């Protein structure tokens, strides 16, 4: 009279993992992991090139970091980190600039050295039509951090190109996102801890699910099993992190999302841009930004003969393609909070949680799903498993 | 019939401290350290400014560095580090750019962006004159590296300001200490571990003199006391870090060093200019550098409406000033040589040993001093104090 399993997670992952490997090991369940895709980790998975060995992130740079020590500590059972620090430079009208804003980009782009001071009081001229804390929406938000000049050339461009969305459309957050320094520190993220896994993201994510009550089956898709499983172990609850609204068979309509493109080219020159990541803000190009994965891993010595780039490029999401940014217009949100209320139904209807990037509809970082997926163990899921608490 | 004392240290600075640590601790052996000034760590003594809290290391910023994982394991003994990059901006023509050489430094000095070949091919053409192979002296080796065009707007006027000698005439050295690149990878050293001292470089040193069997009397000259002490414990030898040509009485002449003058300056602002060190490469401006010592700690927070600077002006050391670095002009080359051998001889004769930047009149960083108090103390101090080997 045994349930096979005392977890379904859909979804391999970080949200997924983590909320399989605190309950495999802290609780002594079994879970079963299901991934739709050929291989684990989600957007984070990497991958070595052949030719020159270097560390490929397949969606995406993933670049770590977090202020949260919790967070810090957890991760750093299934990994080991780098010191890299990332930096991010911007091409704008042929010229490179130091980026995101800071006395780097200010010098460059206005010609002259401004000190502190000197950097505020120009801003603050130039961010005068809107102030932060009235903004709505990401243009103002932007204009009101970095003034017009500098949103006009470093942001509308590249927003453009990023969510082909009006910038009035867009989320405040989205900009709020990038670091605002009046500093000549060009570091891309302000939190306490961050680097890049030393073994790489893979081996990170086998890690977390190595735990042998863990089992992960590839290459299935959870509404093609769900029949079956469930049936199995009926009391198991079931922790989804796929898209939303297609949980919901896109009932009350498609949720905005932008996918991404990626072209990856192995050059026969060492050193294609002399760093990690130049991000693109012009529109006379395709693409969003490049990536250079050698310079993600100084530590490590490659081949000077040869190096991997990859061109970004952003699109809508459409019925078949993998979601990876949430838009959410006004619009989107409305719908969002049809689903939410969905989501709180299968809950307590069919135990059924919802967690992650895709689950929640939300522009989550790697450290912030881990985060999310820890506070779901700790208030939801543990409570429930252990202590027979309700889900709700 | 005991000797007071096992061995004598003169000098309190890194090398001598690192001398007298590892005699002291490995050997258990007595170490007497006298060192001229009122306080210990030579050169690298910091001190609390008052007002804002903020750390000053009062001879220079001095930013520790090495390759060196001896050293590294060694200096983490007494002190922690922090995870501080050493960067330097260069201002120039009222803009300030990214520093070193690289593509930074290129693409804002050339007016546009450059790839890592296109930068190459650039400074190639640019450095025809002279190879790096072929070069003798720093103005040389500098055009050889960077191009005339950069050698001109950024070493020839520093260098002139901080030497006050012809470039033709200085060694190449000098400017082989600076990060040549082709990457926008601006670090300013390029060692595998770096960091400042977390509780700051007094406390570093003086858990270097903390051991019981140390003792370090300050506010005392060794030739006002040598005459006394010796007798007191005649078999120990002597190890001098004061300057050699000094120790002879200027007898066979004066070798050529360079002096540091400081204004310590507290501003009625947070921020004078975003970051640790600012180079001043013009000549219309007195001072070599600026130093502002908050951004040397962020990770401590200081009050944000004070901050502690520091400009730094260079001239030719005169009879009684303390001597910062050495010239090392082909005359003071020579000169040396004859003081090597005035050197040896005072080992054979006197049993003193000669060590350290102004010991051996060398241009030694941090790392470069400990290593060679390292190297001195395995293969010359211990085989003696332990195993009676003479000291030559
Ligand atoms: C281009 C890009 C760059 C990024 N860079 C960073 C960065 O630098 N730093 C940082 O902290 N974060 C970064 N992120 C964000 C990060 O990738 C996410 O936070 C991370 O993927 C979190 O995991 P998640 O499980 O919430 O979502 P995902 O990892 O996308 O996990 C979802 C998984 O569910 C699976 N799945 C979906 N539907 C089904 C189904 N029906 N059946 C079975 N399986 C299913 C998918 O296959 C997928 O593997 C970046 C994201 C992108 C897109
Ligand atoms: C402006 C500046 C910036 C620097 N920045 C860095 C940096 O960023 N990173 C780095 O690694 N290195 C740096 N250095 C170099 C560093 O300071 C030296 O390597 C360091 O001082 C090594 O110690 P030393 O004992 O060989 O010389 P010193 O530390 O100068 O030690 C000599 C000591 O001997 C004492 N003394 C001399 N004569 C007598 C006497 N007759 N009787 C008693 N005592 C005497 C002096 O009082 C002095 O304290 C910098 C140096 C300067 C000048
Ligand atoms: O040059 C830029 C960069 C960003 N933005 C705006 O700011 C938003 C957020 O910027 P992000 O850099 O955070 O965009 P991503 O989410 O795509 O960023 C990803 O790409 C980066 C690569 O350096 C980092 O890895 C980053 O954390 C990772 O989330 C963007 O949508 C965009 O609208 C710009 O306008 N111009
Ligand atoms: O902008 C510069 C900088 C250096 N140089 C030449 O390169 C030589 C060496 O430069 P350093 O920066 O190493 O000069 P310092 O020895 O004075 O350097 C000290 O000041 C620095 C502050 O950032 C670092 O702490 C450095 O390691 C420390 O030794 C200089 O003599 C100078 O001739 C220049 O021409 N222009």
């Amino acid at each position: 009279m045994t349930a096979r399993f005392d977890l379904f997670v859909v979804g391999s992952g970080f949200f997924g993992l983590t909320i399989a490997e605190r309950v495999a090991t802290q609780l002594d369940k079994r879970v079963l992991v299901l991934e739709r895709r050929p291989h684990i980790g989600g957007n984070a998975y990497s991958e070595a090139e052949p030719q020159t060995g270097i560390e490929v992130h397949k969606y995406g740079a993933h670049l770590f970091h977090t202020s949260n020590k919790r967070v810090w500590d957890y991760v750093r059972q299934f990994t080991d980190f780098t010191d890299y620090r990332h930096r991010v430079f911007a091409m704008h009208n042929g010229q490179a600039y130091q980026f995101p804003m800071g006395l780097g980009l200010v010098s460059q782009f206005f010609g002259k050295y401004f000190t502190p001071e000197q950097a505020r009081q120009l801003i603050a001229e130039q961010a005068a039509e809107i102030d932060t804390a009235d903004a709505q929406n990401l243009e103002e938000k932007a204009i009101s951090l970095i003034g017009r000049p500098l949103y006009e050339a470093f942001v509308k461009g590249y927003t453009a190109k990023q969510w082909q969305t009006d910038p009035k459309e867009l989320p405040a957050a989205n900009i709020t996102r990038l670091p605002v320094r009046y500093t000549f520190d060009n570091r891309y993220f302000s939190d306490t801890y961050e680097g890049l896994p030393t073994d790489g993201y893979t081996a990170w994510l086998q890690n977390m699910a190595a735990d042998h009550r863990i089992e992960v089956r590839l290459n299935t898709d959870w509404f093609d099993v769900r029949g079956q499983l469930r049936p199995g172990s009926p009391a198991a609850p079931v922790v989804y992190t796929g898209p939303l609204d297609r949980y919901f068979d896109y009932a009350e309509g498609r949720l905005g999302w932008r996918t991404l493109d990626f072209e990856v080219e192995v050059l026969p020159i060492g050193d294609f841009q002399g760093t990690a990541v130049m991000n693109y803000n012009d529109l006379d190009v395709p693409y969003t930004r490049i990536h250079e994965f050698r310079h993600f891993h100084p530590e490590r010595d490659y081949r000077t003969d040869k190096t991997v780039i990859m061109r970004e490029y952003s699109r809508f999401a459409e019925d078949d393609d993998e979601p990876y940014y949430p838009i959410n217009t006004e619009a989107d949100r409305a719908l969002l909070a049809t689903y939410r209320a969905r989501a709180k139904s299968e809950t307590a209807s069919s135990k059924v949680l919802f967690g992650g990037r895709l689950g929640t509809y939300q522009y989550l970082d790697m450290h912030m799903a881990i985060a999310s997926a820890l506070n779901m163990y700790d208030n939801v899921l543990a409570p429930h498993l252990r202590d027979g608490v309700p889900l709700l």
